[PDB]
């Protein structure tokens, strides 16, 4: 379900993500480009990406990255569980970018090191579901939360 | 709800916990004694304690510890959310100790550093609820999980 990704890409490739998701760069480099914009991120930064098509590249480096896909089912079972707190979030903007970048935060950093750790140590599967709810809940708490919220109504 | 605790106790005191809970020693020393047994724990070790009465001491040290109370309501709303996975856990033993100690594990360690971090950095309140579900889920996954499960039916 949630995948460590050893990628080497010197030029670029194309991705076509039928689901919303999260790209997080564990080791190496990773660029994500949509029609609008380009995002270059350090480890262990992440991006939230809408449904869509994307240009990805590693710059020919050896890169371990983490792809977390967010099913519609999960996203519902999430907003269901927490919809009351999420109604504290403001409404819109209405463009919603499609690639959403997040300011580096110690709590976000901790949530990332949680995912890393989950690859290396044996655990219950549901600990990952929880780690993602935590990440999502941090997004919704962020300044960029209303973006996510706007994406979250459409589906 | 969830409380940092600056305690200095040179001899001992008495606690009478109407709820199940978790004691985790952030800085200092902490002993927890029930009728059966005594537990001395390093930072950042923790204990799960049943409903009951306890002898606690700091050994006169300056001690920051964390008391996480687990309401019956929460414990239900927890077992509800995850009762299917918890039915993988074995049944009993039937004594259930009353103080449950857990082997030091990197994932448990990470869950503890998550709680620490939650004191210092601003966050949504529900991130703590999640951190506790994570800790609980690690207990149920542990060798000592059936103990917890046995406690969890009684209530």
């Amino acid at each position: 379900q949630i995948t460590s990704c050893h990628w080497n890409i010197p030029t670029f490739e194309y991705r076509v993500n039928k689901e919303e998701g999260v790209y997080v760069l564990l080791e190496g480099e990773l660029t994500v480009q949509d029609i609008d914009s380009t995002f270059c991120l350090a480890p262990g930064e992440l991006l939230f990406v809408r449904r869509g098509s994307y240009v990805v590249s590693t710059k020919g480096k050896d890169s371990r990255i983490l792809w977390i896909p967010l099913s519609a089912q999960f996203l519902q079972g999430f907003v269901q569980r927490f919809g009351a707190l999420l109604s504290e979030v403001e409404r819109c903007d209405e463009p919603v970018p499609g690639i959403i970048a997040f300011a580096a935060t110690p709590l976000l950093a901790g949530c990332v090191k949680g995912l890393k750790e989950l690859l290396v140590h044996e655990h219950p599967p549901m600990l990952a579901c929880l780690k993602i709810e935590e990440l999502l809940m941090l997004f919704a708490f962020s300044p960029q939360g209303p973006l996510l919220m706007s994406v979250l109504r459409q589906l």
